[PDB]
């Protein structure tokens, strides 16, 4: 399940295609709890591709529904992310995950 919750500027019209590579300033936070992710201390805004299974499923839908200059809060169940498995020493299993979301994108 994917739980949108914008911050309002952008256009509303640009939303992201297949074969198109966007730059996202992603922020992790896990729920009642601390970080585990961020691309604003590496300063490198993360360009990856539309459609090919790199990132996890419930940070890919969450940038379908999104626009050029939108902000949006997402809200992963554990059944599209990890929850089953867990990421060893980072993500624990059966964990809700958050994610600060900005999109300026390019293509």
């Amino acid at each position: 399940g994917v739980e949108i919750e914008t911050i309002s500027p952008g256009d509303g019209r640009t939303f992201p295609k297949k074969g198109q590579t966007c730059v996202v300033h992603y922020t992790g936070m896990l729920q009642n709890g601390k970080k585990f992710d961020s691309s604003r201390d590496r300063n490198k805004p993360f360009k990856f591709r539309i459609g090919k299974q790199e990132v996890i499923k419930g940070f890919e839908e969450g940038a379908a529904q999104m626009s050029l200059g939108q902000r949006a809060k997402l809200t992963c169940t554990p059944d599209v992310a990890y929850g089953a498995t867990g990421h060893p020493g980072v993500i624990p299993p059966n964990a809700t995950l958050i994610f600060d979301v900005e999109l300026l994108n390019l293509e």
